[PDB]
């Protein structure tokens, strides 16, 4: 087992030595030692580990990981068997059911299917202190995810960007659009859904840009 995917570390590896890098990995570390953090270890990479890099197809752009037990697992907004899917899960779920005919819920919230088939789910941030959300804010992770989405935004083309919520639209605001697809809607939280979120279907949206992109689609389905 990989801490990090071996085609992602190939292009991003620059980064690793850079002061705000080690600077990040000493702030997590210790945090370790005082506090529980999520994801653990193993997982905080799991992006890296589901496809190769340049099979990327979709870029989801989260914020924070889940900060409550047994969620956080490295793919934003996916919760590994038996855990519940999180409120923001079960409307990205009901979004899918009424945009898609045929899609039929997994009775899961693990998006690792979708991870597999090339959809990049990088949160900006990609750890958290236990119970206690935006801990790690600024401590370096976002240098480090920008550098993700810079590298796929100057190295891939015809991505489709999926942007939930004013923080995602940010971090994807430099994104090259004469060579990349970007939708734009509200976060699918509770709080915000109803504006805009719930009647977006960027699933099938998406489907359509990749035909023009000359790509195959996403089965949002498998998973
Ligand atoms: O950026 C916004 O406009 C906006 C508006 C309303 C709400 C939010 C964020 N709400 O977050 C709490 C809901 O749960 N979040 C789950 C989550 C999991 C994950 O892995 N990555 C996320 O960004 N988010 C953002």
């Amino acid at each position: 087992m990989e801490f990090f995917g071996e085609s992602w570390k190939k292009h991003l590896s620059g980064e690793f030595g850079k002061p705000y890098f080690i600077k990040l990995m000493g702030f997590v570390a210790e945090e370790r030692k005082h506090y529980t953090v999520y994801p653990p270890p193993h997982q905080v990479f799991t992006w890296t580990q589901m496809c190769d890099i340049k099979d990327v197809k979709v870029v989801i752009l989260g914020q924070d990981p889940y900060h409550g037990p047994n969620q956080a697992h490295g793919l934003c907004f996916s919760v590994q068997r038996p855990v519940p899917p999180p409120p923001s899960l079960e409307n990205i779920y009901k979004e899918l059911s009424t945009d898609i005919e045929d899609f039929v819920h997994p009775g899961h919230g693990d998006l690792s299917g979708w991870a597999k088939q090339g959809v990049l789910l990088l949160n900006a941030v990609l750890t958290v202190r236990a119970h206690q959300a935006n801990s790690h804010k600024e401590r370096g992770w976002e240098q480090f995810t920008d550098a993700v989405v810079s590298w796929l935004n100057q190295n891939s083309n015809g991505l489709v960007f999926l942007l939930w919520g004013s923080y995602a639209q940010k971090k994807g605001s430099a994104i090259d659009r004469k060579r990349h697809h970007v939708l734009q809607t509200a976060h699918p939280s509770p709080l915000s859904v109803y504006r805009g979120f719930f009647g977006c279907r960027h699933f099938s949206k998406t489907n359509e840009l990749l035909q023009k992109s000359g790509k195959k689609p996403i089965d949002w389905k498998e998973l």
